[PDB]
Order: structure tokens, then sequence, then C-alpha cells
């Protein structure tokens, strides 16, 4: 009787003319665990660890990695030097000031581009015959790298800060001079999603080249602020493994896959070798001495459990075979000592000898002697493993 | 100044819009999940004595709800319920059932101020009358009663973004006719995206005239993203867990929800919450489900206040007002003795000369075994206080 409403149905329902400009299935990762990462509080990359790092991202299949400054440090220089002759497929690019001897440097290394960063000294407001201008000093820089064929982006920081008047204008006069890429960087991590769709979209209308952006992990938004950004017409997202980066750091390169991965799998799957995560997340993890988080997206412990039984298979959006693993755990107990290590080494599908069994049974123990286990302490003993 | 330049890009009298009167955003309650969601994470085995200890401090720390696991899941359920509503908390107590009167019944007795209700598929029909949604009769039963007993209800479904947007809406609707305080929203299986989730709240808060509960698992990090927006939206309430503890990765965790809503607007969550005690909160969950606080956990985890050195405007969030002391300024890879004075002068923890030693010797005894992580430091502080 009374409990009952007439059927809430809505009055042809194909895409939205917006749904055009996104980049959800179509976008360049930019990867700065190089750049961004040596910002981490425990980074302390030597040449062979960076080398390395670089190797296993270009294998992955990231379309760029970013560089720490040349200028910076004589052992930057040398770095940027190494890592532009290993002959990877991916783009190399290094952060610069915007001034000429920067540029001088960083071509001189053989990068393919520079991601150029611009002080407010740099550009000027005035009424001519209002108006806005990049200096002529700085203009020079821009045509300069442009002249050696090497790629430029140009960036403003804390853009969600800045007063719009002043980014948009300065924009669209870099935009006039023509360069590859301008960035959007949410240096402070207070940024809020709408709020990022609502300038990228803007930022689509205003300028015709590509759309970079970076986002901080301050206030948990910088894996919603990429999705957004691309959604918006961005292009391409700075990451970092495990996010490391200043403070909490930036959006985390596997968080930001397992988001794409879901929105659309194929294209996903076949561009990244997402089997090889794991190991690049431990490979980082060794270098800057940290423990993948118990929650942390996909690799983490508990990323595929289901609770069994008293607190309880098609809620599974993340599909274990296509990440390297081989199944959800269906977890009813504490497991203990071995017990713990053979349910990860059997759903990480490490194919663990009799000997190795031991050395690591015996491992636990001798840690559980000291304090409690965590579980993340399962995951931190069969770091050195592979499958 | 030369030929490449441009002219300024200026808007063409602003203030706020119409929608942002509906936002929510200084103005919800949390409905703390961390002894019902907490419970379904891997390594979650409450005792009584542990759940009492976790509902006093959210208590304390000044959370407007809790909620408990269903007293009809199995006995030791009933009993915690039953205890749990027995202690004087100043908080609301809310537990989930399934919608059946023997359920809710159980609920009654144990004293809960409020029932959060789910419903399942055979418990609304469409039908042509005289295009028409019904909750069944047997079913509407339980809400009346509920009711009828003083006692709260929020009615919800399971995975609603991935439901049909017509069975959805209607029910929800008849539920609003029928008359109760909530209805909820559940992202069970961690898809869905900020804009999405607030087209659907917008029409949602259209749609009912009650409250507006918001539930999302993290699989794809739109946990906390999802929250802001639904709260934007209208949402009133939104479940978090203490680390997100929950299924697979979890919920929206309450630590990172409060440093979002803390940036939106300092004021209102630092005198509603006792931020100070977020890390005491986090470390009793930490220790009970045997975990370690993420590096980069928010606020709390060890890397979260530092900046780099080497080769105050980008701070927004104030180390002070979660009751530590500053920025940690790194250059240097700090290893043994270092490492412990300095996070734990951060966290403020004005440690004896005697403690110091205790800590340094067990730094020791715990690199001895294998090299060391930052998330070590965490540890061997984590049973020291303010
Ligand atoms: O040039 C950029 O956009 C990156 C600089 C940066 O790390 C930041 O703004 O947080
Ligand atoms: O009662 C609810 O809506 C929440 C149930 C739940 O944990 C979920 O949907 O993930
Ligand atoms: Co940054
Ligand atoms: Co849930
Ligand atoms: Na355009
Ligand atoms: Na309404």
């Amino acid at each position: 009787e009374a409990n009952g409403t007439e059927t809430i149905k809505p009055p042809p329902y194909g895409p939205n003319p917006s749904d055009f400009l996104s980049r959800v299935n179509n976008f360049s990762i930019i990867e700065s665990t190089l750049r961004e990462g040596e910002q981490f509080a425990n980074a302390f990359f030597d040449t062979e660890k960076k080398i390395q790092i670089a190797k296993a991202l270009d294998n992955f299949g990231v379309d760029y990695i970013e560089l720490t400054s040349p200028v910076a440090s004589e052992q930057s220089r040398q770095d940027c030097e190494a890592i532009c002759k290993l002959g990877l497929k991916c783009k190399i690019l290094t952060h610069i000031r915007c001034h000429m001897d920067d540029a001088r440097v960083a071509v001189e290394t053989g990068v393919d581009g520079v991601d150029v960063v611009i002080g407010t000294s740099q550009y000027l407001r005035k009424y001519s015959h209002d108006m806005t201008y990049i200096i002529d000093s700085a203009t020079e820089v821009i045509n300069f790298v442009k002249s050696k064929g090497i790629e430029v982006r140009f960036s403003s920081e804390d853009s969600f800060r800045s007063d719009l008047v002043d980014l948009l204008s300065l924009y669209k006069a870099v935009d006039k001079i023509g360069v590859n890429r301008v960035g959007i960087a949410d240096t402070v991590g207070c940024a809020t999603p709408r709020q990022v769709y609502d300038l990228i979209r803007t930022l689509r209308g205003v300028v015709s080249c590509d759309i970079e952006c970076h986002f901080h992990n301050d206030t948990g938004m910088a894996i919603a602020n990429a999705y957004c950004a691309l959604e918006a017409g961005a292009t391409h997202i700075d990451t970092s493994i495990l996010g490391i980066g200043e403070r909490n750091g930036i959006t985390p390169l596997g968080a930001l896959l397992a988001r794409m991965y879901v929105t659309d799998r194929e294209y996903i799957t076949h561009k990244y070798k997402l089997n090889q995560l794991r190991e690049l997340e431990n490979l980082v993890a060794d270098a800057v001495e940290v423990q993948i988080p118990f929650n942390n997206y996909i690799t983490g412990m508990c990323a595929f459990t289901h609770k069994a039984g008293i607190h309880a298979s098609t809620y599974e959006i993340l599909k274990p075979e296509d990440f390297g693993m081989s199944r959800y755990v269906h977890v009813g107990s504490r497991l203990t000592g071995w017990n713990a290590i053979k349910s990860r080494a059997e759903q990480l599908n490490l194919h663990l000898t009799d000997a190795q069994a031991k050395e690591l049974t015996v491992r636990i123990k001798k840690l559980a002697d000291v304090r409690t286990l965590a579980m993340d302490d399962v995951d931190r003993v069969l770091r050195e493993y592979h499958a």
C-alpha cells in the first residue's frame, strides 16, 4: 500500500561532447622516481642504482623518465649523461630553472627534453597601445632549446594557489611562442578533484599544446586528481614509485595503474608489464629502505585478501593474474611463521625450494624473537625472491 | 618584452553558487567503522577488551557515531554490542543488519541507538498497478518496528555504483516515503570515481529528503576523494576506519579524511576532534591487527612531515595541530639513536636518559637481524606517548 512510489526513469544516451576530450585510455606516464623521488627523506641514489631504476622503468613500459637537474650538482650532470647513453626506448627528461646556463648544460648531457620552470621576475603584465609577456631573456632559452631539437615543457610552481589571471595569461603567451607541453603542479597537496577538473578543462581551451600534471598526496587526492586531469584532457601524468617524493610524495605509479586498469583493462595490460610491478617497488623499497605498506595498492599484503567466515569473490575488480599473482587469499585465521610465508609466497608465485623455505622460516623466527611480527614482515622476508 | 606576448585573459560580480549551499564539507558526521568494517581486515581478531578500548578512544576522539558488527553474526558479537551500549559513550552506537525481523529484534535488545539496514534483491519489486516500485510488506515491517522502538534507521543497498539507477533511486524514494533517518550509498567494489560520486550524490540529494551516508572502498585510491565529493554534493555522513582497515585494502581512512577536511576548514576540524590523539588511536589499532604504520601514512607516517634539505610556504598541514612539533629537515640517513632522537622530538616524547638506552639497544638488536626500515623507528617508539 503506502510503501511504494512511481518508478523514477529518465526521459538516446550516447557520449557527451566532453567525453571526446578525455585521455583516460590514451595518456603518457612521466616517471619521476629519479627526480621527485630524490626528494624523498631517505633517497640517496648512487649512479648504479639510478641506472637500474632507469632500465627497469624503460622495460616496464613508461614513455618518459624525468631526472634531477644536471646543474644541481656534478654527480647529477654525470648521471644524466650516463643515463642518456644507455639507449633506453623511453624519452629522457630533465628539470631545469629557466636560464641560459641550465639549458646549455641540459642539452649537452643529451636529454630528449627539458621541463622548464619559470620565476615571477621572468614574466610581466603591462598595458601597451592589458598585455602579458615572457621577458626577452627567458624567451631566448625556449628558442635555444627548440633550435637544438629538444622538447620543451613549461611550468609554473604552486599552480592552484596562483592568480588565475596570471597563470592562464602566461600559459597562453607560452603557447604563442610554441612549446610541446605546459605543466600544472599541486606542490602543496591542496587541490580537490572537481577543482582540478575545471582548471584542466579551461587550460585545454586556452592552449593547443600538450598538458602535464603533477600532484602531491598530502590530503589523499594525488591519484584522484590525476584521474580527473585525464578526464579533462591532460595528456601526461608524473608518478613516482610508491609515490616517494617530498613529504608523503606524489601520484604513485602502481596506484595510478590500478585506477587506469579498472577504467580500461586491455589498454593498461598491454602497454605496461604489470607483473613487473612488485619487482619495481621492491628495488626502490630496498634503496630508500622502507617497507611496502600493508595496504599498498595491488602489491601490499592485504590488497588481494578476503575475510573468510564470521566476518564475510565477484567483488574483485582487480584480477590477480593480470599483476603476476595467483589468487585472492581467503583469510580465516592468524597465520604464523612458516604458514604465513607459504601463503604469501604461493599468492606471489614464488616457487620456493626446500632449503629456501628453511632459510626463510628460520629468519622469520629470529625476527619474532626481537618483537611481534607485523604482516609486512612477511613481505620483507620475501623481498629477495622472484616469480 | 617583444612580439611574442598575448592579451591578458580575464573573466567578465562573483560570489557563491547555489550548489555551494548544499555542500556539507564543514558540517558532517563521521561514522567510525573500525569495529564493523575493520573486523573484515585480514588481520583483525578483536576480543571484547580491545573492542571496548577502541570504542572509548573513538568516543573521546570526538566521532559522532561508531558502527558495530551485527549482533546476529555470532554470540560473542551479540555480547560485545550489549557491552559497548552499556559503557555510556557520548557518541551514538549503530549496528549493521540484514533486513529481517529477527535481526532487528536482537539489535533493539542489545541497546543500539540505530540500525544500519541493508536490503536484498528479493525484498523489493517493480510492478504496474492501475510502473511502481514497492518495498515488500514484510520488509517494511522491520523499518516500522525499529522506528516504534525509538531507534534510528538507515537503509541501504550493496554495490551501489554497479546497480541499475532505475531500481536504486526508485527504492530510495520508496524508502523515503516510508520515512527513515538516512539512506546509504556504498562503493563495495572500489570502482567509483569522484565526479561519478558527485553526480550520483547530487541526484540522490534531489530524490530523498533524509540524510545520506556514504561508504567507499579504496581499491583504486579513490576512497578519500570520493568522500570529499560526496560531502560537496550533500552527503551528511561518511564511514571511515582507522588506517582504513577493512576488506582488501580497506575504506576511507579516518586520519586521511581528517587531513583533507582540515585543509578545507582548520577551525571546524581542530575544534571538533582531538587531533593530537590520532597517533595513539592509530597505534592502538596497529598493535591489535599487527601491522606497521605506512611510512607515507597521512599526518602520522614517518615521512608526512619531512622536507628534503640539500642538492613554511609549502606546509598545508601544521604539525602543532596534530600534536607534533615541526617538519624535520632531512639531509642525511640518520642511523641508530640519531634517528630515534629526531622522530621522538618531532612526536613530542620527552624520553628519559634510561628510555633512550632501552630504545638504542633495541634498534641495534633489530638491525643485527636485517637492514633497517624507516618504519622501524616508529615501531620501536610505538609504546611511548607525548
Ligand atoms: O616542475 C614541476 O611541475 C614539478 C616541481 C614539483 O615537484 C612540485 O611543484 O611539487
Ligand atoms: O552497509 C553498507 O552499506 C556497507 C557494507 C560494505 O562494507 C560494503 O558495501 O563494502
Ligand atoms: Co613535487
Ligand atoms: Co565495505
Ligand atoms: Na584549445
Ligand atoms: Na530533496
